[PDB]
């Protein structure tokens, strides 16, 4: 309430509990005055951009509050004791907090830099429940939560953007001011919590398949149906044509009739992770993968879930089909393929297409007998009746959640990025240094303060997730596969800080291992 | 304005001009009516099942464009296929991170709406 | 009619596939479809309907 | 009759999220690559639903 | 309203026999004595200013 | 001949914007003209200038 | 330096008006333009373009 | 009441209501 007592606890536990089970985590957060307290807009104007890369938009004094990836709500241990002993989990119920507020005044005066208190002076905080914010959470932006708890991160700025032609604006675009909404003003000594309860949501599903959407069928015994094995016959010294039918069993297990189909497929280009084996031109753009809206064409990340390669070959990848984590100290701009991690989305193609190939063939043309029959290849499917397929899978560095757009139709929710889609997600906190004015002068002049104190706020930030768990029940005999650190010996322990306390993640965890029959 | 009461006809399966067999046939006659005289009237009430709200709003913002402009995204995409170094082309794959300055090599969680392709005309 | 289709070896070939993790298999009835026009009753899709055998009919060709 | 004696709608309100009906809707790779061979990709003019795809639908008038 | 006697009480059925029509032309119905109310359009229940006091105000209906 | 009556009920969603600067709306233009529109003329007959459609407001995507 | 928090409560009156023909509203241009109206401009500026009157709605003397 | 309590929150928001609207606004 005061001054001299404190506003809250740090709590970072989990519990474990029974089929629930009870995330927490606090950091420590630093929040500039953005712009100088200006609401400006901003667009591609004077960069000499494509039309592509056109935009228009609005930056604002606000920042905002990020704890949309797992590894803030998960250590490494807690999520490899969740990925192997389960085959799904979903969130039910957060909570949130700031607490122990802390706004200091700075002064360059000297040339040196001096930090007091402000005892008085606020921050002022809201969250978005009707959802009338443009809703930025779900673009997997930098300024989430650190992963190592240890670490003090700085609050992102807020902006968005709205409809536009060229750089220009299109008149139906808009223009909001969050001043415009109902705040709470924190000062040291005020602290600040909310609950939210997520709605029922799909399991994400931690299991892998144990047998292929080709391979359902008992090899044993043989169908009753048939299928045309053969067109001719050598019946005459020479071809002539007679259809026979077969049936189809174990010898032939191609031809046998099947009640599913796999899932669809937007097709990919082929790169290898070896430098030789890929084409010397520049094909990044002009050989990508892209669509096509209002006259400007954008790449398709990550894209339909589908298979990253087939059985043999590893070192493929498709082009824009994966996500690609940096590792740690990689910098923006032309990294090499050491420097960033690749994740391999394998144990999805028991179901789904593989990326880079065609989904199938299909026949051109009527056949007569002036006229031998052909077939096209499929490249891309859209869904027919009886498909099955999986979603993309999750990673401890990956996204939770995004925002199912408000649209008068949709198809299967779930985001291409993987995660939970949301009608209405956890809303948006949005926090702001209040003004503070300089001196004004003492004879009096109708415009508006340029001049402020420079100041910044500090404080703690805690997040409490609870999750419902789906527990494996699995009757095979043999032992699953595990995830596990290697036992052999390392100058640095994986998922640890080194001697310059720089904490690194070395490559990126799924959350599918267990196996379960198609 | 005063309107004419429309003609009731119906169309059936057809092979050419003729009829298939498993067209149908129906008598309005067959079915149970209210006869009216001039002082008679005749009501009906009718309840609509639930249906979604039409929607009569417009867009604020492109399904393209749905980033915080200012914020950069920890995905990487792949930027450049090779180098000028070595006086000539050669193949090294280089990885960028999207952000403002290329904003249409970002990272998204949706997909515009299905096309059945038309011809196009002006006027 | 035996004389209307091909002389060529099209079972394989001339089939309607779909490929998954590498290896082609056919498709099987398949979505459903209507087999023939109004006018061609003797026409029948490839793979596309369920074929039946009579009483005391043999596995192969 | 001519087109003065027509009045014709116009969907444009709609593009934010549905493609245009005249353009294409992408472009997907046809085949894949060596160094023998460059990447070549066509154009999709059809498109059926795939998963995670948003739509309006067409417009209401008097 | 008003109500003629259509076909003068008879079902009849029409076709496009004898019109020249082309394979996509053709159809086979009924044409009956009866007729129909049909208020299915908008400007039926709405006025141009209560169209406008709808969709100004309106998100959805 | 006589008379028809119909009465729909309809249910709304109104509008909850917080967006600073106004929306646009559906207007009549207000120069003059030898007709107004969306009225009769010195005939008796009455006509519609122009289609209207339903989605003016704007909201978030 | 401080807060200053201003709440006015104010009676409406409605309008219900039985013209057939669309009313005059105040609305956006919707045409592209540099800068959205009633806007802060990228230096931080707001402008009000024009002056707003209270009186469209029109009705009978 | 203190010098690190806040004296009043920040309400800018409006309600459309019935008949009646409330319109508040709050300033630096």
């Amino acid at each position: 309430d005061g001054v001299g007592n404190s506003s809250g606890n740090w709590h970072c536990d989990s519990t474990w509990m029974g089929d629930r089970v009870i995330t927490t985590s606090t950091r420590t957060w630093a929040l500039p005055t953005y712009n100088n307290h200006l609401y400006k807009q901003i667009s591609s104007a004077s960069t000499g951009a494509s039309n592509d890369n056109h935009y228009f938009g609005y930056s604002t004094p606000w920042g905002y509050f990020d704890f949309n990836r797992f590894h803030c709500h998960f250590s490494p241990r807690d999520w490899q004791r969740l990925i192997n002993n389960n085959w799904g989990f979903r969130p039910k119920r957060l909570n949130f907090k700031l607490f122990n507020i802390q706004v200091k005044e700075v002064t360059q005066n000297d040339g040196t830099t001096t930090i007091a208190n402000n005892l008085t002076s606020t921050v002022q905080v809201f969250t978005d429940s009707e959802y009338q914010l443009p809703y930025v959470l779900g673009s997997a932006h930098q300024g989430c939560l650190p992963p190592f708890p240890a670490d003090v991160f700085m609050v992102p700025q807020y902006g968005y953007l709205t409809l536009n032609n060229g750089s220009q604006a299109v008149g139906r675009s808009s223009f909001y001011c969050l001043e415009y909404f109902p705040s709470q003003m924190l000062r040291t000594g005020n602290n600040f919590t909310f609950s939210y309860t997520f709605e029922d949501v799909p399991f994400h599903s931690s299991y892998a398949h144990s047998q292929s959407l080709d391979r359902l069928m008992n090899p044993l015994i043989d169908q009753y149906l048939y299928y045309l094995s053969r067109t001719n016959t050598p019946s005459g010294t020479t071809t002539q044509s007679r259809l026979q039918f077969s049936q189809a069993g174990a010898s032939d297990i191609r031809d046998q009739s099947r009640n599913w189909l796999p899932g669809p497929c937007y097709r990919q280009q082929r790169v290898s992770k070896t430098s030789a084996d890929n084409n010397n031109s520049e094909y990044s753009w002009t050989g990508a993968t892209k669509y096509h809206l209002n006259g400007r064409d954008s790449l398709v990340n990550p894209g339909p879930a589908m298979a990253s390669h087939k059985d043999d070959e590893e070192k493929f990848f498709p082009q824009s089909g994966v996500l690609i984590f940096g590792k740690q100290g990689s910098e923006k701009t032309n990294v090499d393929i050491e420097k960033v991690m690749i994740t391999d989305e394998e144990e999805i193609r028991t179901t789904n297409p593989v990326a880079t190939e065609q989904y199938g063939s299909v026949s051109t043309n009527l056949q007569r007998g002036n006229r031998q029959a052909a077939t096209a290849d499929v490249n891309t499917q859209g869904v027919l009746p009886g498909m099955v397929w999986q979603d993309r899978d999750v990673y401890l560095q990956g996204p939770i959640w995004a925002k199912i757009p408000h649209t008068d139709g949709h198809f299967h929710p779930s985001p291409l990025m993987g995660g939970f889609g949301l009608k209405h997600p956890p809303p948006q906190i949005l926090i702001k240094n209040t003004p503070v004015p300089a001196n004004p002068s003492t004879t009096f002049s109708a415009a508006k303060f340029a001049s402020f104190i420079t100041q910044y706020s500090t404080g703690q930030v805690s997040v409490e997730i609870e999750w419902e768990l789906q527990k494996e029940n699995s009757k095979r005999w043999n032992p699953e596969i595990q995830y596990t650190s290697n036992y052999a010996k390392s100058a640095n322990v994986d998922f640890t800080v080194d001697n310059n306390g720089v904490y690194s993640e070395p490559r990126p965890i799924g959350t599918r291992y267990l196996t379960r029959n198609l």
